[PDB]
């Protein structure tokens, strides 16, 4: 810096934050020919360009003074309505609720933490959750309770436990955030009778439950789960959706829909922050939602990561050592592998990367970063014969791992 | 709201967000038939629809998978490379400084507060500023000195007392905001002595200048001033830029330049609030700047709001009684009126808006509050033949307000 202690400037939040050592790793990684199953993207063969390019045609013949204005920080209208029609068709979410338009899910979660977070307020997350969530809350000085997964997802049985266990401190937990279908990491699924036992807690310990679902609709196998949203009569869920991987994730549009109180504090909330979001991608997602594209295209983003799942868990039976486990996803762009014997995969990374392959260390996945033997894999942007390669050479580095 | 009490959940600054009712009221007159002076917006007229239907057409056919993926938080780098290479040739912005995409210059001035400001540092605003950027600080609970304004722009004689009174208190500022050229709301623009001389104290005070710039190539008559930016030695400037004017608000795109330390730190506060601004609007912003578009779009500008302006100017000649003042931009959106004999221009609006004319009071601009006669007019989106007609009604307001 030309200034040049220029943290002299910086506020005490700016002081505390820092760049990962491990995410600048894996950027390298990506632009190698090591086989990275470290990525969070989903895969551009899914983006529906011919229909992308149709909609950018008819916005600049009909739409185009809409599309190129300034928005009002609530969102562009016609989006607003169709989203909401189409979350009462498709998952039955109640028209009693309101919807803003964000700029991404992760400009939600900043928003979430404006609004609900002050400094030691108790935030309930999985262990592990979505990293981005925990950066986006983190600004706003939270106390972190976590809670385990299993096969069918958050543990509520031990949030109850510890909601008793807070009460008898005299504390109460303000916000459960939960990505309860095919997680972001863990690719784990909570089933329907936790959902209903975690509204019933939400109503008992009096707290608000973030559902972020960014890819109920990347569903490969199974039957549809309910939206916790859509078992939520008290109002206490808000709900995230994202366009970022059932359109494409460019132009970073998402919708919050919640109580109309909540949904009118956010507003104010994010016109200090934005503005607007893009009212182009808006215009866009809105004829890509209410022309029925988005319905047809759904089947086909299926069809082309089914099988990218299915190769990465026949991959990892064939080749994995015992006491190695992983995750069973139904859905999404992740499995979750659990290394015996107390291996640290932070440390195994350099020898993965040795061997040609990388992996995300499972760490930073969890708010107090206290499990060390787990990873997460992508199977979503490898090059499909890729998956069995890397899973190979993942299976080789980890036998050599447990060898003294 | 269907929670009740839903305040009970809200943070200790979201208790304080409210809605603006003055903001509330002139949405109302917008849709009606009142001419409204009250719009902060560019006119559609001059979005180079042309330009933008070939620049989509091009991404779609060579840069999809880039426009349609997530972006780094830095941003697209053909579009930082562009705007660098601009900004040195146009501006002579120097080459040391590094650059970062911003979701317009509301994201900036936002994370300018998240970066910089701890609760009570003090931040210079002039008076009047710009409403939206105390919106962004507010958030992050500065105090405000504030440094008014003359028709050369900032008095920065002023800034100098205000510093060594600070100094005397054992205080010092951290961070000047300013739009010294063609201010909204003012229309005025700080002469080149000052530009040097504010730069002189950022230097002897120690602080960091913000030079928020939207409307520099909207210059009308006169001659191109220096930006503050441009003769900025010690890296103590951060400058903002943004396409909201220059090619259309819709893309949501701005850019912030200035000490790589800096811009560092504010990548990292970036990522989460909203992962990457996006990178559709990014690589469309790219192709206008790069392919020469902007360059050959600012005449175009230009010729469609300079005889609005005129046309505004000639009207407050001739209608405006004797003790009504009012600045004369070279540039820009907005006219700046001051009002004679303790006129409350928030009083008059209700006596406005009844005779069929609408402004925004100048109360709104003040960091203090403290000023009750002033008015912010825009000739930029008026169908013209109503600005005669509007500033005629707005005569007569300010006649029948000076009896009794
Ligand atoms: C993919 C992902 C998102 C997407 O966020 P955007 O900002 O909308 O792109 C949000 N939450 C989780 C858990 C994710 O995995
Ligand atoms: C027009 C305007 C802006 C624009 O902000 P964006 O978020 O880029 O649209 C910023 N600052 C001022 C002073 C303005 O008048
Ligand atoms: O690479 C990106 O910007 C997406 C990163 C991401 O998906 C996340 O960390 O939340
Ligand atoms: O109407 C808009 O969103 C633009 C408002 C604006 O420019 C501002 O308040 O800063």
């Amino acid at each position: 810096s030309m200034l040049g202690d220029v943290e002299r400037f910086f506020s005490k939040k700016a002081l505390e934050m820092r760049a990962s050592e491990v995410r600048e790793l894996l950027k390298l990684v990506e632009t190698s020919d090591i086989i990275s199953l470290a990525g969070g993207l989903p895969n551009p063969k899914t983006f529906p360009k011919e229909i992308i390019r149709d909609i950018l045609v008819e916005i600049m013949e009909k739409y185009a003074d809409k599309a190129l204005q300034y928005g009002t920080t609530k969102g562009f209208t016609p989006l607003r309505e169709t989203l909401m029609k189409w979350l009462g068709k498709r998952y039955g979410i109640s028209q009693d609720n309101d919807i803003m338009i964000t700029s991404g899910s992760q400009q939600a979660l900043d928003l979430i933490g404006r609004v609900f977070l002050n400094p030691g307020d108790i935030v309930v997350v999985e262990a592990p959750t979505y990293l981005a969530a925990l950066q986006a809350f983190n600004f706003y000085e939270p106390q972190y309770i976590q809670i385990p997964l299993d096969d069918e997802g958050m543990k509520v049985e031990i949030l109850e436990e510890k909601l008793k266990e807070l009460k008898s401190q005299g504390k109460k937990v303000k916000v459960v955030y939960t990505v309860p279908t095919f997680q972001n990491p863990a690719g784990v699924t909570m089933n329907e009778d936790r959902r209903k036992y975690l509204l019933e807690l939400a109503s008992e310990y009096d707290f608000i439950v973030v559902e972020d679902d960014p890819y109920g609709e990347l569903r490969y196998s199974g039957n549809p789960e309910k939206k916790i949203k859509a078992l939520d009569n008290e109002g206490r869920v808000i709900y995230l959706g994202t366009f970022s991987k059932i359109l494409a994730p460019g132009f970073r549009i998402g919708w919050m829909v919640g109580d109309p109180g909540i949904i009118r504090k956010m507003e104010i909330a994010k016109q200090s922050t934005d503005l607007c979001t893009n009212v182009f991608g808006q215009v866009v997602a809105w004829r890509y939602v209410d022309g029925g594209y988005l319905e047809k295209h759904i089947p086909e983003i299926r069809k082309f990561y089914k099988p990218r799942r299915d190769a990465m868990l026949e991959a990892l039976e064939e080749f994995m050592p015992e006491g190695v486990k992983w995750t069973k996803p139904e859905g999404g762009m992740f499995i979750w592998v659990t290394l015996p014997d107390g291996i640290d995969s932070k440390k195994m990374l350099e020898r993965a990367i040795k061997k040609g392959v990388a992996y995300v260390p499972g760490e930073a996945f969890y708010a107090h970063r206290d499990v060390k033997n787990t990873m997460r894999l992508n199977f979503t942007y490898v090059d499909e014969d890729k998956i069995m390669e890397g899973i190979k050479r993942l299976a080789e580095t980890i036998k050599e791992e447990l060898k003294a």
